[PDB]
């Protein structure tokens, strides 16, 4: 069999959800980025899983990887780079945020570190 790389993780999980895209398809996303190999994948993998076999919805499972499996938790935000605010989703501009110093962690809640030419702006669950 195959290990899981982030896309294939990004495909499995974020077809639990549906609707627009949303800042859960972000945080599936981000879990993938800042994985370090697979094995932290099949850790999240095993615990959404664990998540929806316990009747917990895919949105609670997808925050529950960032609160309870311990890498994921202490994990820096991933930073994505962008031309302007403008190229960033419109329906994320009203819950950006500026972004303080140091442990920008996905245990708290953040998603994307987002890398504006004026602001470095965050985007929350």
């Amino acid at each position: 069999r195959l290990p899981l790389d982030p896309t294939e993780f990004v495909r499995v999980l974020t077809g639990y959800l549906t609707g627009p895209r949303t800042a859960f398809h972000e945080l599936v996303s981000a879990i993938a980025m800042v994985s370090r190999d697979s094995h932290d994948l099949q850790v999240a993998m095993d615990h959404f899983n664990r998540e929806l076999m316990d009747g917990f919805s895919a949105h609670a499972a997808i925050i529950s990887i960032t609160q309870r499996c311990e890498y994921f938790r202490n994990c820096e935000a991933p930073t994505t780079q962008v031309t302007s605010k403008s190229q960033i989703p419109r329906a994320y501009h009203r819950r950006l945020r500026d972004v303080p110093e140091g442990p920008k962690t996905l245990g708290r809640g953040w998603v994307y570190i987002y890398l504006t030419p004026e602001g470095s702006l965050g985007l929350k669950i």
